[PDB]
């Protein structure tokens, strides 16, 4: 009653409507059953729904040779990268523990350059620009992604993320974000994949004319300009944000680059495997 | 706002159809690819915002519109235009 002073709220917490009790603060973050993450993690599904549905339509017509002019084996790694890429989306929506901090950028990083080398070592014209006949394609792939994956796993050696509990944005709301510890190791994954995947754009850009099945290389491209074209508007809209909704455009870009790769570079043979032109199809 | 925003994305889907459906034509008469583009620019970029437009709302929320306006329009003369100057001048036939 007879308060000489009044004494501050202690950590996590905060002074009530009248500054009678104290209350604690919020742990205001992405999660689900919110009207964006709910959206979100629909897309996020639907594009593993898709990417399962053409996986399960190259297993079902495997032996029709449309497939097998652009190392069918591959093909179905590359399915799996995208199941793992989009399965990676889904790290940012979830509660900022200590291992989603840890994980969600090097999964996603592994995925996307399990990706896009296995689309560059697709290329059938480039195999061959005694080891080989048996496994070549695959070996090529791996070193590529062991790159990525030994840079990962310094990253995470060194200075492993944290999820960094943050309240100096809002006095009254605790931001739980994800710290990353050194953004020069973060700085030359994405340097990495960028480098591959303009490599990858170069490959394909000189065999645009060439109709190597269906015209896949111009594809390559296509699917190509469009990763960058996200990744590029990702950086002034990542750099705009300010508290829950930061989680939710790397996800975004995720999801645009995803959908960019599979549906530009798989829907043409989708459209000619199963749909009206079945009888399209020839060796 | 909201009808204005959806009439434009509704005109826009409607250029990503006229686009596929004019996919055949000889090369001359085929922009099917550079119509396609623009939209998925400006698809892309006008999205890619929807966090920052939703969540700050000081100085920057008029930046964002600034940049994305720039970015939807300046995409939409790269894909359309820049290609024909470029067979014009550059390499004329
Ligand atoms: C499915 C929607 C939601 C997104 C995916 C993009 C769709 C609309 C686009 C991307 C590239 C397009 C393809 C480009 C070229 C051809 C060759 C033609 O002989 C048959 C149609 C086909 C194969 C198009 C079908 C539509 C297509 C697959
Ligand atoms: C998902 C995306 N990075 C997310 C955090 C962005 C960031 C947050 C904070 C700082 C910085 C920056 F300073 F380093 F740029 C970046 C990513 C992950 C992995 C590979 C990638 C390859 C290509 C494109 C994107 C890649
Ligand atoms: C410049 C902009 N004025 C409000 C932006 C709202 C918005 C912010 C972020 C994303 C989106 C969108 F992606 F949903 F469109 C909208 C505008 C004015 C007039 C017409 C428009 C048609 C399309 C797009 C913007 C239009
Ligand atoms: C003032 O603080 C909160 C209002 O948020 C309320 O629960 C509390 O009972 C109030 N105390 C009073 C009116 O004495």
């Amino acid at each position: 009653t007879d308060a000489s002073a009044c004494n501050k709220c202690p950590d996590d917490f905060w002074s009530n409507e009248n500054h009678t009790s104290c209350i604690a603060k919020e742990i205001e973050f992405l999660s689900w059953t919110e009207p964006f993450g709910i959206a979100l993690t629909l897309f996020a599904v639907l594009g593993i729904f898709l990417t399962a549905f053409v996986l399960g339509v190259f297993i079902k017509f495997r032996n029709t040779p449309i497939v097998k002019a652009t190392n069918r084996e591959l093909s179905y790694l590359l399915l799996f990268s995208l199941l793992c890429c989009f399965s990676s989306s889904l790290f940012f929506i979830g509660e900022p523990q200590d291992w989603t901090c840890r994980l969600r950028q090097p999964a996603f990083g592994i995925s996307f350059v399990l990706c896009i080398s296995c689309i560059l070592v697709k290329t059938n014209r480039v195999l061959l620009v005694k080891w080989w006949g048996l496994n070549l394609q695959f070996l090529l792939v791996f070193l590529c992604t062991f790159m990525q994956i030994v840079i990962c796993v310094i990253w995470l050696y060194t200075a492993p993320p944290s999820s960094y509990r943050n309240q100096e944005l809002e006095d009254e709301i605790i931001f739980i974000t994800c710290h990353e510890g050194s953004l020069m190791a973060l700085g030359f994954l994405i340097g990495y994949t960028c480098l591959l995947a303009a490599i990858c754009f170069f490959f394909a850009f000189k065999s645009r004319k060439l109709p190597e099945n269906f015209n896949e290389a111009k594809f390559i491209t296509f699917s190509m300009l469009i990763f960058f074209i996200v990744w590029i508007s990702f950086i002034p809209a990542y750099a705009s944000t300010y508290g829950k909704f930061v989680s939710a455009v790397e996800v975004i870009a995720i999801l645009a680059a995803s959908f960019g790769l599979l549906a530009c570079i798989f829907f043409n043979k989708i459209y000619i495997i199963l749909f009206k032109p079945s009888r399209n199809t020839i060796e």
